[PDB]
């Protein structure tokens, strides 16, 4: 309990991982966790310890071109697996980084709640999952939570506001492969439930705290330099009222 | 303290009928049944047991992540709820969740590589956390032909319609984990777990919940 915990959210290709890998070396009581993307990739599980030994770790299936390809066979598998791999690597680095660290913080690049909220519920808004396929999901999740809770329960929330046009941009600039289709439309939905959840905060949870956790918003949409001062100025003012 | 001994067996084989029978010996005994009703029932209602009979290969994956999630959340809901020497026995495990159900479901390509090695990952990581390990396993032994006709006995609606072969299938997978002792899962204290096997074929027994009281002594 005594970790910060801090989720950067934003839509795809906003810049979250620029930023916050960037502003993490402002201070070694800093730390990141980031989003498991190449986990989905590239779908991989444990190699026994003797095999490993003498069969390599091959490269698996793409669970996250699937879910672009085929939204409503895939969604429910991408969403579940999504939300598992996150878990697992925010769980991890809560017990092993920033032992000791004076105002030890770690930010996790975004947040159950916004697999859950976001992107999860915009697939069962758009019928890639169905009624059967969303109440698993939601029951799932709840337990989840339930459990392995408390500990991952954020401080604050810092939220990187770009333009589905900008967002759309970076996409093509980042170039990964699986994103390359994707239209405009879709980044436009994953906005307003991101400015619906975090702006207008009209977005309700299943879970309470949500209500009242202290938000950040960041204007993202010019070039790295021409802001990254006064965001970095923004960040610094905004953990010292947590 | 809570012993727990999973029960195991072929569909229809009679674990539900048998544990409810060995639970009445005494208050220390307790059961955790196999959430079936959650699964033809999707409550926060959809059938995923009916979709995965008629579509495996839609929705085999999403059905067994669901299996193995309501068995686990009912095992660890029993246990954290004065007792001399307590026994929990459960219907099933997530062991034959994953290496006897979701297995064959891959071998029969009803999973793909991708959506095995998803699950498989997504159980070896829910199980990391979890408490659970078992003291014993009572496997009820019955022959495919003796399952088929159970399950018509019996009449749940999603089930009528499996065919012989896929049960001897499902016998195999018992046969090899909980008789030959050939089947490897990637939990090592499992091959020292005691196996007390009970052949269940004939018509209903008092015998047999009798090796029952007298196995658990061992444990
Ligand atoms: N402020 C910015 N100005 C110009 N390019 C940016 C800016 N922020 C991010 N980028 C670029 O946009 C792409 C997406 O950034 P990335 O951090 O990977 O986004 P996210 O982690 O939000 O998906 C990358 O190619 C990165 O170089
Ligand atoms: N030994 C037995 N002899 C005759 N009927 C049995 C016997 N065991 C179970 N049954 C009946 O077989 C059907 C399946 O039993 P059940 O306990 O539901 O199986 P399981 O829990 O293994 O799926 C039920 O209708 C039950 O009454
Ligand atoms: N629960 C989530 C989290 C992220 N995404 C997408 C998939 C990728 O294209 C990017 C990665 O940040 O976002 C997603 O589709 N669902
Ligand atoms: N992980 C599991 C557990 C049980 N089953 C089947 C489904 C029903 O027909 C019966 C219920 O015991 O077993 C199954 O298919 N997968």
């Amino acid at each position: 309990t005594r970790i910060k915990k801090i989720s950067i959210e934003g839509n795809i290709a906003a810049g979250k991982s620029t930023f916050v890998n960037i502003l993490k070396q402002l201070s070694e009581d800093w730390e990141v966790v980031p989003e498991p993307v190449a986990r989905w990739s590239n779908v991989q599980s444990t190699q026994d310890e003797f095999e490993e030994l003498t069969m390599s770790q091959k490269n698996g299936g793409n669970v996250l071109q699937m879910m672009y390809e085929k939204p409503e066979r895939w969604s429910f598998t991408f969403q579940t697996y999504a939300c598992l791999s996150r878990i697992r690597a925010q769980l991890a680095s809560l017990n092993g980084k920033l032992k000791d660290a004076e105002k030890p913080v770690l930010f996790f690049e975004r947040s159950v709640y916004s697999d859950r909220y976001i992107f999860a519920s915009n697939l069962y808004e758009s019928e890639s999952m169905n009624e059967t396929e969303w109440t698993i999901y939601q029951d799932w999740h709840d337990w989840m939570n339930n459990q392995f809770g408390q500990s991952l329960e954020l401080d604050g929330i810092i939220y990187l506001q770009a333009t589905p046009e900008t967002c759309l941009h970076r996409i093509y600039l980042r170039g990964r492969n699986e994103e390359q289709g994707i239209p405009l439309e879709y980044l436009e939905k994953l906005h307003y439930k991101h400015e619906s959840w975090l702006l207008h905060r009209t977005l309700k949870t299943n879970f309470d705290y949500l209500q009242e956790v202290p938000i950040l918003t960041l204007d993202v949409n010019e070039d790295f330099k021409d802001k990254y001062e006064s965001l970095v100025e923004k960040v610094k003012e905004f953990l010292s009222t947590l």
